[PDB]
This record gives structure tokens, sequence and C-alpha cells, in this order.
């Protein structure tokens, strides 16, 4: 066990909203939780089948300058 579920997606400055996840994280289906902050994106579901795959797609990718960390989330709020 780990938060098991948690899209840890900082790589964009302030530019990043609820609706450029849409964008990256729509094609997975789930996206539960969306939390935005000052350049960083908590990104949540409710079971590990969506963070599997949200891993598999975009996770070590390199979006905008650096690469995601699309994982169980180092968060647990």
């Amino acid at each position: 066990e780990l938060s098991n579920t948690r899209l840890f997606v900082r790589p964009f400055p302030l530019d990043v909203q609820e609706s450029e996840l849409n964008e990256i994280f729509g094609p997975f289906g789930p996206m539960k939780e969306v939390k935005i902050l000052n350049g960083f994106a908590f990104v949540e579901f409710e079971e590990a089948e969506s963070a599997a795959k949200a891993i598999e797609e975009v996770h070590g990718k390199s979006f905008a300058n650096q690469p995601l960390e699309v994982v169980y989330s180092k968060l647990p709020a």
C-alpha cells in the first residue's frame, strides 16, 4: 500500500488547470480528484486501475518542459 491512486503532475507553470488535466487524463476515463496549485496538479482516482493506466500513459513522459510523476502521489490529503 501507498496512496495507490494519485497523479503528481508538476512540470507546468500557473498555466495548468482541470481543463488541461481533462485534455491529458480524459483518455483514461476516471479523474475523481484534480487538486490544482501554483504550478502543480494532484489528480486522483477512487481505484488503482485508472492509476495503473495513467502511469503507463504519461508517467515519466516530458510534458511542457519536464516529466510527470503520475503515480501513488506522496501526499495523504
